[PDB]
């Protein structure tokens, strides 16, 4: 047999990064990333804000590349403060020391998920940078050490449905469907009043849930006012999380969505989002 090398993902990287900090020993294993971070700020502003959530199997972390553009300023114990609309629950800052102009720094916030509603994944965080401020003469360096607190303003960020599954491609999506059995099926019918295409219909469900649309499903063929979609994902934890999409056109679509994990949660989760 060859023998490859192994090369780090981008998940065992950020794994790696996150077993790192303290705080973060107990969460069990780093289930999911962000691909793509978030600016929290306008382009050409102060401040250079992107977040990545990083989903666990009961918490989240809010992760904070954070650069001061300011060349006459450095900012210390910066931290972004979260509240949420809804019961997710911040246990833990863990701030970025120091940010001197173009010098970017990592912040993090912890949460717990919810736990009383569990279904409850959607949520908006209100988001507000902490730190002290300290002047600094932009041509010498020299710092003055009498620093003041402040604050500032940053746009909401967004958790949904999409950052608790991480999309699996499923090349024979009947024998996974079989595979995982109907003990948790539920089905729910959905009338999409507003909707008057068949491509818009499985555009929006396709990026609302974040998941992978298997054998083609993604595509609605000419001439029909018929379509099923079929969506593979996994759920925090790991197992997976399957939905099926028929839908009918008829001057607007309606829908029947029928769910099958192991795992009874995910199932509601997507009924109760979608
Ligand atoms: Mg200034």
């Amino acid at each position: 047999m060859h023998h490859h090398h192994h090369h780090m993902t981008r998940q065992e990287i950020f794994q790696e990064q996150l077993a790192a900090v303290p705080e973060f020993r107990g969460l069990g294993p780093l289930f999911k990333s962000s691909p793509e971070p978030v600016a929290l700020t306008e382009s050409e502003t102060e401040y250079v804000i992107r977040c990545t959530k990083h989903t666990f199997t009961n918490h989240m972390v809010f992760q904070f590349d954070c650069t001061n553009t300011l060349n006459d300023q450095t900012l210390e114990n910066v931290t972004v403060q979260m509240e949420p609309t809804e019961a997710y629950e911040v246990l833990c800052y863990v701030p970025a020391r120091s940010l001197p102009y173009n010098q970017p720094g990592t912040c993090y916030t912890l949460v717990a998920l919810p736990k009383e509603d569990p279904t409850a994944v959607a949520c908006t965080f209100s988001c507000m940078m902490k730190f002290t401020v300290k002047d600094c003469d932009p041509t010498t360096g020299e710092t003055d050490d009498e620093g003041y607190e402040d604050e500032y303003v940053l746009e909401d960020l967004e958790v949904t449905v999409a950052d608790h599954i991480q999309k699996v491609m499923k090349l024979n999506f009947e024998a996974a469907w079989d595979e995982v059995g109907d003990e948790f099926e539920k089905e729910e019918t959905f009338t999409l009043s507003t909707i008057k295409t068949l491509e818009e219909a499985v555009g929006n469900i396709v990026k609302f849930l974040g998941m992978h649309p298997c054998e083609r499903s993604d595509k609605v063929p000419d001439n029909k006012n018929t379509h099923t979609l079929l969506l593979a994902g996994v759920f925090r934890g790991g197992h997976d999380i399957l939905v099926r999409s028929r839908l009918l056109l008829l001057d607007t679509v309606t829908m029947q969505v029928t769910a099958r994990s192991l795992e009874e949660l995910p199932v509601d989760i997507i009924l109760a989002s979608v």
